[PDB]
């Protein structure tokens, strides 16, 4: 009766699960500075976390309202490998509820190398939080979106391709109103990205931290590249 693959209900927990761990540690104190980017205040730092091994954590502020990036994000995941090029493919396998999906998604290298293409099945959850985490309707503090790697009949792993194991991750906006240079008020986004994935090969640590770095400060030019062309024809 009872078989190895996961119900709907269950989708929904382990959905749940991740990102309450997800936001708990991307929340955690005491970041170890891994590398900081070209553009001011971009950093990629890291921590250990016990049962998720090393976890890296982007931040940086982005020139746009932290709505608009979340709607984006939420409502557009099959449209990004139009400007994500890391992105080759990417598929929604079913809209369960309350906020929660399952995507089938091709990543290209990155790293220089190091990170070898893979697939990703992923089950993601998309919420407004308060300060302390709490899911809300409205007024939030900051705007989530997880994922974690499962199963799901019909997606198996591919001889073609490794297929990729995301421990825990979110992206986490935050939105902030600014003071430019100009004097200019205007709203933008603090940007979090936590990402833990296992990789085979014992590859050294030292060089799993340069590859993390490098795909996260990659990442962030095509974020930055998709909001400058949204305000380009006025819709931020």
């Amino acid at each position: 009766f009872q078989g190895p693959h996961m119900s709907i209900d269950e989708y929904k927990s382990q959905a749940n699960e991740s990102m309450a761990n997800a936001w708990r540690i991307i929340t955690l104190p005491n970041w170890t500075v891994e590398k900081r980017g070209t553009v001011r205040g971009d950093v990629v730092e890291s921590r250990k976390v016990e049962g998720f091994g090393k976890v890296y954590r982007f931040t940086g502020v982005v020139n746009c309202p932290a709505r608009f990036l979340y709607e984006e994000f939420k409502n557009n995941l099959t449209k990004l490998p139009e400007w994500n090029p890391t992105i080759l493919k990417c598929e929604i396998i079913k809209e369960i509820g309350d906020g929660v999906d399952l995507s089938y998604q091709v990543t290209a290298g990155g790293g220089r190398g190091i990170i070898t293409p893979r697939d990703f099945v992923i089950l993601r959850r998309t919420a407004l939080l308060s300060r302390e985490g709490r899911v809300v309707d409205d007024n939030p503090h900051g705007y989530i979106s997880s994922g974690v790697s499962v199963q799901v009949p019909g997606y198996p792993p591919l001889k073609e391709m490794v297929r990729g194991h995301n421990k825990v991750g979110c992206w986490y906006l935050q939105p902030r109103t600014v003071q430019t240079p100009g004097g200019k008020i205007e709203d933008q986004a603090l940007f979090q990205w936590l990402m833990c994935c296992d990789l085979k090969g014992k590859i050294p640590q030292f060089v799993l931290d340069v590859a993390f770095a490098t795909v996260m400060l990659d990442y962030i030019v095509h974020v930055r590249k998709f909001v400058a062309e949204a305000k380009a024809r006025a819709e931020i």
